[PDB]
């Protein structure tokens, strides 16, 4: 275990989405607001699910060798693990906020399927070209996301109550902030170019993720957007 040298970061990471998920379980103890209940149940499931993941890769299950450029590399296989699942309930978060309709909502979950499902094939194709060309597809996906959240769900908040609307602005500009260096940390790091080497890529990766994950949930959870209007 201590013979990785990036061990530290991810212990680290364990112990933080560990502590965010006991935080907001016991938050969200007794509300009863049936919205709000929605909104606790999405948003303590993402820390937990990274949490379990977090800790297949500090005792080394969750990592495999890839042959590529005539070495083995190190891929920790189980981040596409936690995004796959972690990643469509942060959008379901957002979609909910803003009331979208059930087709713009399959959308975005099926574009989000499609962006970490050929990230996984990228990350472990052995032809070393070829690991670019999926790299562009999932980046295609994820900016078709974005353009969704700027010039869909912003629309149709400024029309909602108003502190529905500017929690929605607030996190939509940290999810396009947060998500858009996840591909160029892939393009420089171990799975890419291999500029930056594999102990600072998972620093990089657990303050995305903790930011992303916890740090979203933070702000979302203090709202009084989570709850019905009522007297
Ligand atoms: C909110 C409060 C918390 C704030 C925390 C945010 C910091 C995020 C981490 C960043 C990158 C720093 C990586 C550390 C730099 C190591 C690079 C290096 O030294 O490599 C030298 C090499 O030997 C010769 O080139
Ligand atoms: C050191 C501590 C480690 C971290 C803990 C280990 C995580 C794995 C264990 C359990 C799943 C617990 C339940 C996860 C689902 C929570 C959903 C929820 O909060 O639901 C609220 C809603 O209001 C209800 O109707
Ligand atoms: C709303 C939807 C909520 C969804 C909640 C789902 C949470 C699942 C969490 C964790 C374990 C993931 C386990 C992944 C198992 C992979 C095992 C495997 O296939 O390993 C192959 C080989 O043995 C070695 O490389
Ligand atoms: C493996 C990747 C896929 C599984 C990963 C789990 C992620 C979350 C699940 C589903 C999105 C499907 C559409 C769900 C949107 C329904 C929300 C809605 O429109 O409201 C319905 C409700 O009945 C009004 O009262
Ligand atoms: C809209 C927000 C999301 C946008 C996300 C898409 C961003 C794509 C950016 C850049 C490609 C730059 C490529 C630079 C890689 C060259 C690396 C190289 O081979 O050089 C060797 C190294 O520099 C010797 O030390
Ligand atoms: C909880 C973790 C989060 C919010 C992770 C988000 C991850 C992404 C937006 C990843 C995107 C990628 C690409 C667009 C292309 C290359 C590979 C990926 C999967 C890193």
């Amino acid at each position: 275990a201590t013979g990785r040298p990036e061990w530290i970061w991810l212990a680290l990471g364990t112990a933080l989405m560990g502590l965010g998920t006991l935080y907001f379980l016991v938050k969200g103890m007794g509300v009863s607001d049936p919205d709000a209940k929605k909104f606790y149940a999405i948003t303590t499931l993402v820390p937990a699910i990274a949490f379990t993941m977090y800790l297949s890769m500090l005792l080394g299950y969750g990592l495999t060798m890839v042959p590529f450029g005539g070495e083995q590399n190190p891929i920790y296989w189980a981040r596409y693990a936690d995004w796959l699942f972690t990643t469509p309930l942060l959008l379901l978060d957002l979609a909910l906020l803003v009331d979208a309709d059930q087709g713009t909502i399959l959308a975005l979950v099926g574009a989000d399927g499609i962006m970490i499902g050929t990230g996984l094939v990228g990350a472990l194709t052995k032809v070393y070209s070829y690991r670019f060309v999926w790299w562009a597809i999932s980046t295609a996906a994820m900016l078709y996301i974005l353009y969704v959240l700027f010039f869909g769900f912003t629309s149709k908040a400024e029309s909602m109550r108003p502190e529905v609307a500017s929690t929605f602005k607030v996190l939509r500009n940290v999810t396009v902030v947060l998500w858009s260096a996840y591909p160029v940390v892939w393009l420089i790091g171990s799975e890419g170019a291999g500029i930056v080497p594999l102990n600072i890529e998972t620093l990089l990766f657990m303050v995305l993720d903790v930011s992303a994950k916890v740090g979203f949930g933070l702000i979302l959870l203090r709202s009084r957007a989570i709850f019905g209007e009522a007297e």
